[PDB]
């Protein structure tokens, strides 16, 4: 590339892996969203919560693909693996799986930042810090807030607590 | 009729039967609505839910009567049978009876579409597809959503769950 | 399902295959869009053309998933295969690959409509006719218009014609 | 200085060298801009492109001089060397010289960030990341986009392609 400057092949390969993780995450949140749209599940606020996260993960992947082109790297796309479950259980089981997914996206972002620091790439480190690291921490905190509230609700009787969390929080 | 073209007597008879089914349905939803307006029942959102459905079924019957006149067919009215119950029980029993009623209206719409396809009536098939088939599927989905939410609520204790569904959903 | 009525397992399986085809198509248009965003390609209007098509294919897949839930069918997601190429050549080669992709989506829509007609599913046939069949025909016509204009431009000298099509048409 | 804290003399000397590079760059873009304003060159959009870059490089140098005063360092000005050419050739030769100039400003910014990291100056590293590193990457990408478009245009016949790039892109 005629524009590539201080952009190693190891960072370029790791950004392509992170694009695949964000696209896989968006595919999982899509599956989560239409599960809660089922007539025998019927939790509309839970559906809208996961459908918003599917758009955010897809826009995070497009933000990385735009950065890859701005630095002169080449995007390589892989197969998107299907989500790990077909049925997602309750709102508690779904939010638990969503926070495991966000923590693994956060850990992959931290391994890219540590790779960009060892390779001495200050533009990559500022790009992750401006758009990706702070939004992951905020989302993991909000999901942990939801998990604490769901677990204090579904202690007594699960169906009443699951309905009230969807109505009054989401 | 001077305007009748490709409109068989079997379709005309079946449209008159479907007008009677939609008027009977509107009479049932009226009885459902004023049951939940009783002082010893007192579920105002359930009352307003069924009173809106009574207007929709009546406007569906008038839409079929307008189509019968546009095609040159003749409207024949029968006796409207009284609704199957005088008292409708709980919100769960009422929504269960409402989805049985909507599924039988949907099945009668599908038998009219299959009759219009065998008689090769493309205007009748487009009329049912534009105004009747899609609204039945949406209403049956919404009622199934309500039934799933009511049944997850009235598991613990019925009176608290019945009040909360009326307050927070309807 | 408590809401499923006149919705066969063969139509439900074929809708799940069509969701996968529309998601694969959206993945291909994403790869097409960021290829033309490369600094050594640098055709901004071609990039924006394919990025709009990636959103349309994704919204077409979500429209089918919403219909699958409204009819009481169950969404099953598969692996999204990666796009067939990593590099897409010129605007002529890209638009040729885009019209092959749209014609195969159109053919899969026609096989679903013929399956819904043999199974006598008039709601499925109206759903494809209202949202999917007419938009495919319009998009295939617009792509064929672009292919005729690109081929009359890149006859003389390819680079001048490729720049002028991006500037003045897209 | 009474305000100087964690600001080494090596960073202060390197910021003064970077002020001179940004002022030299602004002088080169001024010479580029008024070359394309000549009556025997007469490329008005190319003139306006380089005159905007002359203001951006001058405002980048004033932003560094403001930071030098905020940290308690002392600005030392050197002679501004005249630009390397008097005549700049075509738009292709000018954009090639402009991207060599921007890449050397980018490399000097990366050597200052690596010096601020070895000296453990986190305020200097955030200042370069917020205002300087991201704008250099965006400008180098835009110039590489222009170079790809100019080279695909001036392949056939140079004068027609040079006029069309100025009219339709700049």
């Amino acid at each position: 590339s005629q524009i590539r400057q201080n952009y190693s092949t190891e960072v370029e390969a790791a950004v392509n892996r992170l694009v695949n993780l964000y696209l896989r995450a968006s595919y999982t949140y899509l599956s989560l969203g239409f599960y809660f749209d089922r007539d025998d599940v019927a939790l509309e606020g839970v559906c809208h919560f996961f459908r918003e996260l599917a758009e955010e993960k897809r826009e995070g992947a497009e933000r990385l693909l735009k950065m890859q082109n701005q630095r002169g790297g080449r995007a390589l796309f892989q197969d998107l693996q299907k989500p790990s479950q077909d049925e997602w259980g309750t709102t508690l089981d779904a939010m638990k799986a969503a926070i495991v997914l966000e923590k693994s996206l956060n850990q992959a972002l931290l391994d890219l930042h540590a790779l960009g620091s060892a390779q001495a790439d200050p533009h990559l480190c500022d790009f992750l810090e401006s758009h990706f690291l702070d939004e992951e921490v905020k989302l993991i905190k909000k999901m942990g807030d939801h998990l604490t509230n769901i677990q204090r609700l579904v202690g007594s009787q699960a169906g009443l607590g699951e309905y009230l969390f969807e109505r009054l929080t989401l």
